[PDB]
């Protein structure tokens, strides 16, 4: 279903208030003022703060994935697809520091829901891994589930450390060695 | 009664969550007066930190002693993966604490937890430097990135197991996790 115009507006403002103040100390009224709307307008779109948070994540992630998926199918080799995934992951977060703060630090039943949204990205990883196995790029005895956990767990840990250091350094400088490290492990490159 | 308070803290935090976990709840579960809790800890945060610090310290110490007995750097890595999974597989409530409850939004609590975690990350750093110097790992290996890969991967595997109600055997994953980290995807 297509969004109301203010929908996108509240979410954007939600990112800013949550990052700047923290999730617990964020309030619907402060999100309203930041989005430039009346408090009651927010409740037309969302029921409460946690509904804003999950809609935020669902929305941001849905586009995050489709953009990665797009950059991927206009490519040849599957290791360049992996490179594309790794660079699209870092770039999108590098392009939005406040969003990175929300997804890495400010993100119970809540956790379960966040995990469900994440499944879309994990599915994309699975597709990539299945393809690479099938075409003999990745070794064939590779467990797709474990490989997905290694890839996601590594990218997420790199990003989270960057957010902990106040997004100070160039995250996209890590694209190539992360990519290489995923492909060759500790032993090879 | 220090160890009893620690064990009780795990139980309570795992059952109720760090937020609704009250110190008087911990005292009861440990079988001591509320007052005795404050001979060791001065608040609920200090209980959580000292809990992590006590578990982690023990964990890291036992890994170090088992490694210093190993003959092989890849064996040392396997020992670390094995101990990481074995300790949590033996104590699901401790897993709930390390995987879910130690995960803070709060800046300053998260900061002090991370400080404790650094004892483990430093151990991974040492092992990685050793492996490079002895030629197990390639000489241009980025130590910090490799540390984040190993830790990020282990933590993700444990979290997915915790999220699936610990229903499969986490220790069965030691060997394939070990092989994957050493050889990568290709
Ligand atoms: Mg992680």
């Amino acid at each position: 279903k297509k969004k109301g115009p203010k929908y996108d507006q509240i979410i954007d403002a939600a990112v800013q208030v949550i990052a700047e103040h923290g999730y617990h100390q964020a309030q619907v009224s402060k999100i309203a003022k930041a989005a430039g709307v009346a408090d009651g307008t927010i409740y037309l779109y969302f029921n409460n703060k946690e509904d804003v948070l999950i809609s935020l994540f669902q929305e941001k992630m849905g586009r995050f994935v489709d953009k990665i998926r797009s950059q991927m199918n206009e490519a040849t080799d599957v290791e360049e697809k992996l490179k594309i995934l790794v660079n699209m992951h870092f770039k999108q977060l590098a392009a939005d520091h406040k969003l990175a703060i929300v997804t890495q630090l400010e993100l119970t039943e809540l956790a379960l829901k966040i995990n469900e949204v994440l499944k879309g990205y994990l599915n994309l990883l699975d597709e990539l891994l299945m393809e690479g196995k099938e075409k003999g790029y990745f070794f064939q005895e590779l467990d797709t589930r474990l490989a997905r956990q290694m890839i996601f767990g590594t990218l997420d840990e790199v990003v989270t450390n960057w957010v902990m250091k106040d997004c100070k350094y160039d995250l996209t400088a890590l694209v190539k060695p992360v990519h290489q490290l995923l492909l060759g492990g500790l032993r090879h490159r």
